[PDB]
């Protein structure tokens, strides 16, 4: 397997097959391994980026996940003041996810890499190691409900949030 984005070392996590062949996908079990500190001696910090709309996130998200559905907010939160490790011997990892392990997560993942490359001298990167959560929140919740809060799941197409979906869409950069 290829090295991470800045060609400094191998990917740390075991991966599974996903829709986007060139992106790295991880299972819910691996996500839990990270959350339970199985890689604490190597990974100083990781950020779970929930790319779903606010109402979806509010209806149930992975503990500690940050909701960054808009490109400009994801870029500000991640690249304005890059999240770095307390030791340049430890790793920083990003994990993006959406609802059905479809397009919103992969899209943001590619966007961040594009911006990361743009503000660095090749091949250096602030976030060389990024993954997509296979199955999204839809598959994570039924596997590890106690790693979610609240313990529920609100689909993007929930019948009671049709207007909320439209309201959010009108804040995006492109459609
Ligand atoms: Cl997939
Ligand atoms: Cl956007």
């Amino acid at each position: 397997m290829e090295l991470i984005g800045d060609y400094s070392k191998a990917f740390l996590l075991q991966t599974v097959d996903g829709k986007h062949q060139d992106l790295k996908y991880i299972s819910p079990e691996t996500m839990v391994a990270l959350l339970t500190g199985k890689f604490s001696n190597i990974v100083d910090k990781f950020v779970i980026v929930d790319c779903r709309y606010p109402y979806e996130y509010e209806g149930g998200h992975i503990k500690t996940a940050v909701n960054l559905p808009l490109e400009r907010d994801a870029e500000s939160f991640l690249l304005k003041s890059p999240i770095a490790p307390c030791s340049l011997d430890k790793r920083v990892i990003l994990i993006f996810h959406d609802e059905f392990s479809s397009e919103r997560g992969p899209r943001m993942c590619r966007f961040i890499r594009e911006r990361d490359r743009a503000v660095n001298d090749y091949p250096s990167l602030y976030y060389p190691e990024m993954y997509i959560l296979k199955g999204g929140y839809k598959e994570f919740f039924p596997q590890h409900p106690n790693f979610c809060e609240p313990q529920d799941y609100r689909p993007m197409n929930h019948e009671a949030f049709k207007d909320e979906l439209k309201t959010f869409r009108l804040k995006t950069r492109s459609w």
